[PDB]
């Protein structure tokens, strides 16, 4: 079934699911809720949000929904690659304004848990990246906030110089 | 938000999401529980399925999973494009063994509601083909049935002459 590669920041985790190959191609259950629960992942996701960005090095982030909105996301990537990062914001946290660096590909079928209390975000590492994630609350243009992609007291090493950014994620406040 | 593009079978439903697209790429819901409720769609899916066809022409079904653990899938096209056809199996329906056969790709993000009580398989139409489903029920082998694919009764034209099947789909029970 659906395994655990790595926990960090407690309950962050980076899973992998099942594949079941064949000369014709492959199959997987890519969420089954009862087995996410078995590994300590009890959330009922009500939106599924897919991302697409043409260009590699397109910046995505870092998102984080404000209470009493906050948002447990699950995201993996369909096609193409990303560097995700994650951030623990919980300021009562033992790894408080830690982050975190993962490669998620269409390859690798790898998916991230992102609790509430992260700023999240990726960068496209090649054209034609489409990037899916579940969230277990609605969104709410109202709570919608983040944290300025090259924001200097986490000097997150992103693997591109002049990122692809929307002019709202340009603006995005610091740490 | 979603839009309902035409109803078949009285549940059977074609659908397709808000799409926010802009210089950068785009962004969609593809799955909101809350709309899918005002849409007359309530269901709580408990399972994601990933399919991967290398080659175009791969058929895969046609699949029904046996009642009382009937499933209702959502179908979606994540890359590539298919001929997804459906066939209403509910012995108690004014539609009962007529079919319909939609194309779903990763260009047009239509998604079927193919209710329980209905066969449904589809037919890669290019190389590489990514198709997504959610389902209400888990799976269970031992409820696993379906039809042939070119049973002589269901009309069906398919738009390839030899596909590519996995030994079981060849041996799936005739109506
Ligand atoms: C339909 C389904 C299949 N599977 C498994 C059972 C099978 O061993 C494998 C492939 O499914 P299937 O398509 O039935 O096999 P084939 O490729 O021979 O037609 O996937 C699941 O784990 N969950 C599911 O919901």
């Amino acid at each position: 079934a659906m395994k655990v590669i790595e926990t960090n920041f407690t309950d962050a985790k980076l899973l992998e699911p099942r594949l079941f190959g064949d000369d014709r191609g492959f199959f997987t259950e890519s969420y089954n809720k009862k087995v996410l629960e078995t590994l300590g992942v009890t959330h009922s996701f009500v939106q599924d949000n897919v991302s697409y960005s043409a260009e590699a090095g397109t910046i995505r982030g870092l998102h984080f929904q404000k209470n009493p909105k906050a948002q447990t996301k699950l995201i993996q990537v369909m096609q193409g690659a990303i560097y995700d990062v994650i951030v623990d914001l919980r300021k009562d946290s033992p790894t408080f304004k830690q982050w975190r660096g993962y490669i998620l590909s269409a390859d690798n079928h790898r998916q991230l848990l992102v609790p509430k209390g992260f700023a999240h975000g990726f960068c496209t590492l090649v054209p034609h990246t489409i990037v899916m994630y579940k969230v277990d609350e609605y969104y709410s243009a109202d709570h919608d906030s983040g944290v300025l992609w090259n924001d200097k007291e986490l000097a997150i090493p992103w693997p591109v110089t002049s990122p692809i950014l929307s002019d709202k994620d340009r603006i995005l406040p610091l740490l």
